């Protein structure tokens, strides 16, 4: 089974859901739990910082995207491919990708479209894993992510 995909989705989905609801998911992690847990703490530390350091730009992009419903949520995939995939890859850009995703997740809860959060996480995961697998594998996937941002 695609273990990198399954782990990426669990990490991305949990962070987005946690950001939108303000509550942690106490369910156990699936495979590679130890790493996923550390990846999630890393995201809470760096991801949260990103949303604040670039709050104005994030607010601006969100406005441009004008997300009001599911169709708008589905249009985000083309934009992620355009902006994220078509560029040099580094952990910072992957953190921005996921961090803005969490920014969007919070928005979805403000407009009572919370059911779109998991489909959004799936879309982010597709872009990340399906267009940057080689890079991710070379950088040791999530173990590498945790090591890169190690305190
Ligand atoms: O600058 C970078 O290194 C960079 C790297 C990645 C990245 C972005 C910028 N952007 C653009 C920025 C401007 C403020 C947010 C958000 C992005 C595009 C817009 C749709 C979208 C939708 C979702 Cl759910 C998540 C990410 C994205 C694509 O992920």
């Amino acid at each position: 089974e695609d273990e990198l995909y399954r782990q990426s989705l669990e990490i991305i989905s949990r962070y987005l859901r946690e950001q939108a609801t303000g509550a942690k998911d106490t369910k156990p992690m699936g495979r590679s739990g130890a790493t996923s847990r550390k990846a999630l703490e890393t995201l809470r530390r760096v991801g949260d910082g990103v949303q604040r350091n670039h709050e104005t730009a994030f607010q601006g992009m969100l406005r441009k995207l004008d997300i009001k419903n599911e169709d708008d949520v589905k249009s985000l995939s083309r934009v992620m491919i355009h902006v994220f995939s078509d560029g040099v890859t580094n952990w910072g850009r992957i953190v921005t990708l996921i961090s803005f995703g969490a920014f969007v997740a919070k928005h979805l809860k403000t407009i009572n479209q919370e059911s779109c959060i998991e489909p959004l996480a799936e879309s982010i995961t597709d872009v990340l894993v399906r267009t940057k697998r080689d890079w991710l594998v070379k950088q040791r996937g999530w173990d590498g992510f945790v090591e890169f941002f190690h305190v």
